[PDB]
RNA sequence: UCGACA
DNA sequence: ATGTCG
C-alpha cells in the first residue's frame, strides 16, 4: 500500500501524559497547518488523537472534501470507529475543559454524517507523521 | 504472560 | 514513566 498524499494528516502533543495537550492537522502533501488545537492544561494523548480526528472530519466536512484522513494512534481511530471515547482520564475539576472538548466531539460524531476513510499511518515505513510534534 | 499502537 | 487495544 502507498501514501495517499490527497489526504489531511492529524496527530496530538503534549507535555507529560497525563499532561499538557495540543493537536494540529496538516495537508499531508505539503505539511501546511490547517488547524491548531490551543494547548489544553490536562489530558491524555489518546484523548487528544481522538480530538485531532474529530476536529478533521469537521474541517473537511465543512469543506465538502471527501479526503481521507490519516492519523497513527490504533486507539483514536477506533474511538472514533466506535464513535465513544473509552478514557481512563479522571473525571473532576481539574480535567474538565478536555472532557468537555472529548463529549462535545463524541456529540459532533453522533450528529453529523460522513464517508471520510480514517486510515493509519504506517510509521514503520513511512517515518514519522506529517502533523507530528513529539522526537523521532 | 505478553504483544501492539501511541 | 503513562495512555489504551488485541
Ligand atoms: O459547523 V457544524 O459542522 O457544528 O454543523
Ligand atoms: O461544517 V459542519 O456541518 O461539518
Ligand atoms: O464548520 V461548520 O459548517
Ligand atoms: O454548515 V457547516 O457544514
Ligand atoms: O456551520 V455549522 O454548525
Ligand atoms: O453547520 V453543520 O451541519
Ligand atoms: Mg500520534
Ligand atoms: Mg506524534
Amino acid at each position: 500500500e502507498e501514501i495517499i498524499w490527497e489526504s489531511l494528516s492529524v496527530d496530538v502533543g503534549s507535555q507529560g501524559n497525563p499532561g499538557i495537550v495540543e493537536y494540529k492537522g496538516v495537508d499531508t502533501k505539503t505539511g501546511e497547518v490547517l488547524f491548531e488545537r490551543e494547548p489544553i492544561p490536562i489530558g491524555t494523548n489518546n484523548m487528544g488523537e481522538f480530538l485531532a480526528i474529530v476536529h478533521g472530519l469537521r474541517y473537511l466536512k465543512e469543506r465538502n472534501s471527501r479526503k481521507p484522513i490519516y492519523s497513527d494512534s490504533q486507539t483514536a481511530i477506533k474511538w472514533v470507529k466506535d464513535k465513544k471515547a473509552k478514557s481512563t482520564l479522571v473525571r473532576n475539576e481539574e480535567t474538565a475543559l478536555i472532557w468537555k472538548l472529548v463529549d462535545e466531539a463524541e456529540e459532533w460524531l453522533n450528529t453529523h454524517t460522513y464517508e471520510t476513510p480514517i486510515l493509519k499511518w504506517q510509521t514503520d515505513k513511512w517515518g514519522e507523521i506529517k502533523a507530528n510534534y513529539g522526537r523521532k
